[PDB]
């Protein structure tokens, strides 16, 4: 007799005379949802075998995927799938999946998939015919241990579908050709829903020459302006703005005009690269010198974006063949925070930290639209007709995440990590982005992937450890320690199985073993009793020196398949499906509210949370930056790419506050910073 | 003792108690210019031979051009050149050429060319080694009979230089690829100073689908928006806006949003194609039906831009598989004039008149930034990586003009026309625009050129005939009649010499002779005594039936080299150098004032004009549209492409006035209309 699941949902938004919540009311919502809406609008077939048939016949499922398997095997899988006992844990989780993920009939009126169907098809797709693999992926996803990126989760198997990968990073070179190409990539990538970031640092600055006639270039903005229109023009079906980003080196002469667009470029996001010296200068209240990329090129034969500024600052200041401009470092960071304060951006990439941690030959000069990807890239050369004469290497992202709790809840952690790695790797292998050759090239050369984490705050709460605490820090350090061991063990394996390794391996730190010197010392003993306890209870072995030493041999000898393994992005709405917390930070709220749906909003309580443990769920605001920054650093120690890191502040905070945080971060090893969020309603 | 040439110039701007002008004062200005400024800042070498040497050595002249000739021959030419007796006729003519055309040293401080040097190098360049040709071109240019387009005049021979051609017309196709390419062409062409127009009619309209999901396309504007930024970004060295245009069919569903950008797109110009039916509808106060290009394609397998609307209006109205929208034709033309009134644009291309007059297989769906070029074009197909899989045919302009007076002043009119044609043809042969394959293709396939006219009003005045008059109309009809005969005789010749013809010739009207039926009847007798007189006095024979009949045989048998011959654009500042009137219309003023120079302005009196014949120089305003429109029609009868036609109106004029004029034009055969100019200060 009460079947308004929204109402029921709404009830999570109520507190009783004792500041407690009717969590059950949310479970009632799930129940009414399935009963009043799903079950009734979901299609039931007489058998799976006819269902496939129909789905392929009418144009929904891609038969090419089913065809890599003996159909019996298929059926066996759907059955297992549906036999696993999967339930959604929350009304939003369900509602999200059916309103935006599950496959519907072409007219919208009926559902054709349920969570496990989708799971299955994903498993089938990535396993490319490998049945045991297919089974495992199925298992990993149904257990909650693994959660592929949205773009994969959503399209695998579908006949009419998106691409499986969808954030991309591109260079631009200081000539029109590159520029033209960039704008064209923007168009092609964004029409298909991709997020794309562009490096701008190589471009000659405002005022520089063209064809040896002085004061003629107009710098980056008018280029920013084009990319902007592109993204705005080429939305994705069912969207109005597209998403772009541009990164620019802080020491680039146009830095301030650049920052200035946000005090005008309304939809691209900005990101700024900052080397260590900049910090040095502002400390010692000094002047910042900006070098011309025009000159830099002619005198060094390389582009601004490819030299090491910190390492050649003085040199450069002294080379009179390099024009210099000066602004006040302290004011810089001031402008930086003022903007950040007004609008979240810009992101920040600690260039020196990054390159110093980079195990891969080359430098890293830019990042993605979520500031988590960090990888080398390389120039492309064109022909006057735009035809590539030299196809360089650009970057694209293959993502998925583990839900730490569920991982810890299963002793075979090595299987668990191997699978995800196997799956993301598949995503990479199946990927062939034709519209932008340099992307295709890159993928193909590197098989880079980015395995990421989520639900930390979820986990720690459940185990009664407070976010931020030494218990917490200790755990996050070792968890990531152990995840790294298995992932590289896995990539090593793959190289063996496939008998090849990523391009450049040889020049890498993996090749020489220097990549391990870190692990052959000691941290690795649980700084803490509780943490020691958790791993033990979980039946998981923390990798041991003998293990590392052995893996180091196997790597030096056999190599690894993927040039890059981990990356920790924010976990948008999949997190709700997976029932996990945004990534590894804490909980923007206890009962998160989203402005979605026919009622206006929908409410989402955190995992494992009950009236008897609320005190373990203090929100990000409440926890504040230090603790957050501290958690990410423990993680940053191991993750070869980077992690999206937001700082949440009270609306009373000041730019100095912001700046103190960024310094701390910087001082702490943090590779990069994402947006800064001032609390608002 | 008085050497301010500007002052002296200024004096043309003075009237005496009898409304007369000190024309001589302008000659004094020339004299002081050369004496106080040119001579002193121009470089004299001990001999020509060393001069060449130096100019090649230091990087100014291109030796590759000199190398096609025996150096003695060269020298002989410069000498002849300088021996011809050339003088500029006006202070602006000189001042223009030295401030913007002649070659200076790289630091700006000194001149290295004089009019005849430039003439010579042009002659050498186009003649490509042919000495008699080189001589003739020299002669034709020095006599004033010929005046190549600015881009050629200015760059031929130079080492550091522009392209020789510079207005281009491009299609776009209804898919992203084409769009991307368009924006890239915009960039590449405009960085080098080219004017470029785009067809937009094929693009699916605002609201149409994408990937079979309804209401999803955003039509042309956001595309207009990109092209706009492109042009604005890629100025030409020494310029801030670039120049673009977009054409769109009046019966395209986005027509009104389109017109609406100008009531927001600040720098592209607009142009509208209009078929006859539109006129029919508005007469009979009817509704205009707009057909979807999306549908049109699917149902007819061709793009909006390639079907004949007039011819299939009803059909289309009846095909229910073609979506239709309706707006009121009368209001259309109303909006058209209101905009025109506010801002000059849009240009107008009378599609049916044009295609009906078109001697060439195919249809004509767009025009250039000056509305004078009209030629067929064809789609290009791309690969997902932008690579052309099928290179279509797009259009570019090779222009030059004859100065009617000087032409008439020399009995060998056939030599005179043959040369120009030979020279423009050279421009075409030497042209290889790599950044846009479809342009290169087009040129190569067609060798289209556009020989044009100027100084009509100049001529008629001198011979005491009033602009507009039956004398005038009669002359312009026969002059163009005779120019056509010789140009086609010339192109015919070329095909023979070169032993090939333009692509498609066979499908042309030249091939079947229908191109001549017009000339084999009769008009061609001077309607007038004076006109008969002028040709006679000039020693020029008006082509005779036997002549046409003979040329028709030679053409049917041997073919012609160029697919298109004539085109009559406005003659911007070269006109001042050549000492002629903007094209064939009359004289925006008696003493034209330009806002140029260190004094703020510079004054330019019309050719042959003196206090004893002012009454023959009534300005365009004063003459008004009819007479103008009437002159162009006489011309439109013969010119295979089209002619830029501005109507000048009093600031009291009304949109109805404007609309009456456009109707007259339309009714009169006029192929197209350029901007409408309201008189302002
Ligand atoms: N009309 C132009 C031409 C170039 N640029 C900009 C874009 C590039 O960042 C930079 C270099 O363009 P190119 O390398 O194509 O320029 P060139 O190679 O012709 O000149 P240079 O050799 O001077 O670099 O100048 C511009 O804004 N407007
Ligand atoms: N994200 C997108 C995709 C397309 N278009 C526009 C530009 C083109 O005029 C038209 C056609 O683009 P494509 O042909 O590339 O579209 P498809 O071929 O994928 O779809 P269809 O086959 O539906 O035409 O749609 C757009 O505005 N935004
Ligand atoms: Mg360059
Ligand atoms: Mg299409």
């Amino acid at each position: 007799e009460t079947m308004d699941y929204h109402a029921l949902n709404a009830m999570l938004n109520l507190y009783d005379k004792a500041g407690h919540i009717q969590f059950d009311k949310d479970q009632q919502a799930i129940d009414a949802f399935f009963a009043t809406h799903v079950r009734p609008h979901s299609v039931t077939f007489a058998s799976q075998h006819e269902r496939l048939g129909t789905l392929v016949r009418e144009g929904y499922y891609d038969d090419a995927v089913l065809a890599r398997y003996d159909r019996a095997f298929v059926l066996r899988l759907f059955e297992h799938a549906h036999a696993s006992g999967f339930r959604f844990q929350t009304f939003l989780g369900a509602w999200k999946f059916y309103t935006s993920y599950t496959l519907k009939t072409f007219d919208g009126k009926r559902y054709l998939e349920h969570f496990e169907d989708r799971v299955t098809m994903v498993a089938l797709t990535l396993a490319q015919g490998d049945e045991t693999l297919a089974t495992q992926l199925t298992d990993e996803m149904l257990s909650g241990r693994f959660q592929p990126a949205t773009p994969t989760f959503l399209n695998c198997g579908k006949q009419q579908r998106g691409e499986l990968v969808s954030c991309f990073l591109l260079r631009i070179e200081d000539n029109m050709e590159s520029i033209g190409r960039a704008v064209n990539s923007a168009l092609q990538l964004s029409k298909r829903g991709g997020g794309v970031a562009f490096l701008l640092s190589n471009l000659r600055e405002a005022g520089a020459p063209i064809k040896r006639i002085e004061n003629q270039s107009s710098g980056v903005i008018p280029v920013m302006k084009m990319l902007e229109d592109a993204f705005s023009y080429a939305n994705q079906l069912g969207a109005r703005q597209g998403a772009g980003a541009v990164y620019l080196h802080a020491h680039h002469p146009d830095i301030l005009r650049f920052l200035d667009t946000k005090r005008r470029i309304k939809t691209l996001s900005l990101g700024v690269v900052i080397p260590d010296i900049t910090f040095r200068l502002a400390k010692e209240n000094a002047q910042m010198a900006l070098f011309s990329p025009y000159d830099i090129q002619r005198r060094y034969g390389k582009p601004f974006g490819d030299i090491a500024i910190s390492e050649r600052y003085d040199e450069l200041i002294a080379d009179p063949h390099v024009r210099k401009t000066y602004i006040n470092a302290r004011d810089f960071f001031q402008t930086l925070a003022e903007i950040q304060f007004e609008s979240g951006y810009p992101y920040i990439m600690f260039e020196d930290t990054v390159n110093r941690a980079n195990p891969i030959a080359g430098r890293i000069n830019m990042s993605n639209l979520c500031s988590e990807i960090l990888q080398v890239n390389s120039a492309s050369r064109y022909d006057d007709n735009l035809d590539y004469t030299h196809i360089g290497h650009d970057i694209s992202c293959n993502l998925g995440s583990l839900n730490i709790a569920h991982v810890m809840d299963s002793p075979d952690i090595g299987r668990t990590v191997e699978t995800a790695i196997r799956g993301l790797t598949a995503v990479s292998d199946m990927s062939h982005i034709r519209s932008v050759p340099s992307i295709a090239a890159g993928n193909a050369a590197s098989h880079a992937i980015g395995l990421g984490q989520m639900n930390l705050h979820g986990y720690l709460a459940r185990e009664g450890i407070a976010y931020g605490s030494p218990e917490a820090l200790d755990f996050t350090n070792l968890y990531f320690y152990t995840i790294t061991w298995h992932a590289v063990h896995t990539s090593m394996r793959l190289a063996r199985e496939r008998g090849k390794t990523f391009a450049g391996f040889a020049q890498s730190r993996y090749a020489s073993g220097d990549y391990f010197t870190q692990y052959l010392q000691d941290d690795w003993q649980p700084k803490t009793a509780k943490v020691r306890a958790l791993f033990a209870r979980s039946g998981i072995t923390l990798p041991t020196r003998e293990m590392w030493l052995k893996l180091r041999d196997d790597v030096m000898r056999y190599g690894i398949y993927n040039q890059n393994l981990q990356a920790v992005p924010p976990t948008g709405s999949i997190s709700y499906i997976n029932h996990a917390t945004s990534s590894i930070h804490p909980i923007v709220a206890k009962i998160e509210i989203r402005k979605e749906g026919k009622t206006g909003r929908v409410y989402y309580p955190a995992p494992f949370m009950t009236n008897e443990n609320l005190d373990m769920y203090q929100d990000a605001y409440d926890i504040g930056p230090e603790k957050i920054i501290d958690t990410y650093a423990e993680a940053t120690r191991h993750v070869d790419q980077g992690l999206s890191l937001t700082l949440f502040f009270p609306d009373t905070a000041t730019t100095r506050d912001i700046n103190k945080a960024q310094i701390y971060a910087w001082r702490k090893g943090i590779k990069s910073l994402y947006y800064i969020r001032l609390r608002q309603l």
